[PDB]
């Protein structure tokens, strides 16, 4: 075919990622921990973070093989965060995409440890499967992954989100601060790790970071819009009204697209992903 | 200065260096609660065996303290994560550790689970960002070893094997040893091997250090079980080396494991004497405590 089809592009990359994730975990003793890690890792989904990593690597001159281990690591980290967020002590979710959550199948103890095991394996996998990377670039990827997961990123975001519950002084700025930690850090790491592996310049990385921060926040504003149009927490529409929230969501997507224009037409897949994820949220 | 090597003083000085570096590694920032909760568990004290082993093995292989100290701190962050997660109500359900409330009893189970996750992430970040002078290929080999050590083939696998064993009626010495090599041995082996890798130790040298670490790890667990059963001279049923083998066979096993750890390091020459002395000292201190 001659026509670029984003849905086909994403389906093909998703299949590459899912085959690598499945091969990454062979069952060994104790079988239950491998079963529990595979249960959540191989549950499916959009695989947005690994796809962003591979796509940003290719944008910057790299290839799928260079990015694929880091892409898998980002999905292991994403999966850990979902297992830990679903637990009874946090969101207390019995289902995820209409299937029982990890702790409901394997128990809370094994779910906690499966999350820990996926985070550990993320780091091991990046190193052992990327011998062709420049060693200093690969260490930069490790440092970025560790900073992204921890108290200054995803885990800090989870704590700021818990602290916001049932407060009367939440502002759009403080909601944005929660989201930039809880989701933005890992979306930024997804594009920046692929860029770093490919040797992208600082200037190129800054454009990719603006793209990632903008799409991440747009996704959260659109989630809030759909929730309100369908434990007390303020949301963008409850703080700003629906008119201003819809305008903000559109502005953030437009800003993400503009951020990548200076790469040229090579940026068109990343630019299209911004609008596609939003359009799919309105259809689902 | 003094001229006479004093093992108790050596360990006190290294513990002080590690504790000062652990405290500096966690500067409180937003959200303050996560830093507070990580520090509550990380800075609670203890023997700091793992970081001390790392520094000592790095120096044995010709490295310096500055080369090892960040990895040494990362090993203690990993150890601390494992204690926080182990104490939780879904696992060992412990209300107290080292005389004080456990992390979840102070901050809530949610914050304790996240503090453990924060410490594991920071272990990997800290090794890279605070070891810029290391050979990059050696530092990548440290990261790979730490990832393998923590995960399902090591520490977390061991935690699952230990939880699976709880209340079972069919425990054998083979079953206990399989739990201990994963839950305890993997991280003690990583403590000496990461120090050795940083210093550029050969494969042959690393194999001797790994035998030392596996032997001491198991010996320390057999000695703990000996002390538990001789102190005894609803409570859950839990088989131990002496309940399965008898006290005579358990004592002989613990002595053989320490003798084998010492012999394992003899080929390094007299530079290995501090590591060799740590094996016997930790055991002697257990009998005195
Ligand atoms: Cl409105
Ligand atoms: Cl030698
Ligand atoms: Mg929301
Ligand atoms: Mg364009
Ligand atoms: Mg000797």
């Amino acid at each position: 075919r001659t026509d670029f089809d984003l849905a086909q592009y994403l389906q093909v990359k998703k299949g590459v990622v899912e085959a690598a994730l499945d091969s990454s975990l062979a069952i060994a003793r104790p079988e239950k921990i491998y079963e529990a890690m595979r249960y959540s890792l191989l549950a499916g989904g959009k695989r947005l973070r690994p796809i962003l990593c591979i796509t940003a690597c290719e944008l910057c001159g790299g290839d799928e093989a260079l990015a694929l281990p880091t892409a898998c690591a980002l999905e292991m980290i994403h999966t850990m965060s979902l297992i830990h967020d679903d637990l009874p002590s946090m969101d207390n979710d019995d289902f995820r995409r209409g299937k029982p959550t990890n702790h409901k199948v394997y128990g809370e103890d094994i779910a906690i440890l499966a999350g820990d095991g996926l985070l550990a394996y993320a780091f091991e996998y990046v190193v052992t499967h990327t011998p062709q990377a420049d060693p200093q670039a690969l260490l930069q990827v490790i440092a970025r992954l560790g900073r992204t997961v921890g108290a200054a990123g995803l885990v800090g975001g989870q704590v700021l989100d818990l602290e916001s519950e049932g407060r009367t002084d939440i502002t759009p700025e403080t909601l944005t601060f929660i989201h930039t930690h809880k989701t933005g850090a890992l979306l930024e790491a997804s594009v920046l790790t692929g860029a770093i592996l490919a040797g992208a310049t600082g200037e190129q990385q800054q454009r990719l970071a603006r793209y990632a921060q903008n799409i991440g926040l747009a996704f959260q504003v659109v989630d809030d819009i759909l929730d309100i149009t369908a434990a007390q927490k303020a949301t963008y529409p409850s703080l700003l009204g629906l008119e201003a929230s819809r305008a903000q969501a559109q502005s953030l997507i437009d800003q993400a697209i503009v951020a990548l224009e200076p790469f040229g037409p090579s940026a068109e897949p990343l630019q299209a992903i911004a609008e596609y994820i939003v359009a799919r949220k309105y259809l689902e």
